[PDB]
This record gives structure tokens, C-alpha cells and sequence, in this order.
RNA sequence: GGUCAAGAUAGUAAGGGUCCACGGUGGAUGCCCUGGCGCUGGAGCCGAUGAAGGACGCGAUUACCUGCGAAAAGCCCCGA
């Protein structure tokens, strides 16, 4: 979600919690036009996942080199 | 009482007039402020790491605005 446990992972896998979010976010936003998203939270945390999904990762990008 | 004659005179208002009562219209007036004006002082540059100012977007529902910008009404960190 954010702690050491967040990095903690692979850079790949940061992919992973990434480009599988927004699988996710899309059967979501199917399904509201669809009529049924009775999560309309989950759309705002999946989506503030992967922004942390990117700023950590982008936190990264300077720090091992400069 | 009456009838005849001669006189005189009022009353009704279709509509109007003045005054009062009560209303409608309309926005003056008074009181008020979520908005302005001036002077004093403070502060006084921004931009190719891309401004100024904008287009299209982001929201469960969003047309206007606001804040942002696909990491999209927000993401990390430090403090309070």
C-alpha cells in the first residue's frame, strides 16, 4: 500500500500491481455503466494504489544514482 | 274625502366625480452585508528544466465553478 512493503517488491512486480489495478478498475468501471458498482470507494483506492504504484517507484529514480 | 285645474318639487344612475376603508401592482425608503473606492505601508518579475493565457479531460451521480491532470477534486515526504 505505501511501507517498505510497497518497494520492498520487484520493479517488474510494481508492473504487476499496476497493469493488474487497472484490469481491475476497468470491469469496475464496466460494470458501473452496466449498473451494479456498489464499490464506489474501491474505484478511488485502486485508483490512489497506483499512484503509489509510481511514486514510489519514481522515488527510486534518483535514488542509486542522483 | 274624492275628480278636475294650476302650480311646485323629489326620487331612480347606464356610467362618472370627490373623500374613506381595504386590497393588487411596483419598487422608492430605512436597516443591513457576504462587494467596492482612496491612501499609507509591504512586496515587486515569470519563461525552452517550456511561462503568460488557454483546449480536452479526471469525479459513484457532474452540466457551471474549483483543484488537479491520466499517478488527474489528487500521489511521497518533514513539520504543524
Amino acid at each position: 500500500m505505501k511501507p517498505s512493503e510497497m518497494r520492498n517488491l520487484q520493479a517488474t512486480d510494481f508492473a504487476k500491481e499496476i497493469d493488474a489495478r487497472k484490469k481491475e478498475l476497468m470491469e469496475l468501471r464496466f460494470q458501473a455503466a452496466a449498473g451494479q458498482l456498489a464499490q464506489p470507494h474501491r474505484v478511488r483506492q485502486l485508483r490512489r494504489e497506483v499512484a503509489q504504484l509510481n511514486t514510489v517507484k519514481a522515488e527510486l529514480a534518483r535514488k542509486g544514482e542522483q
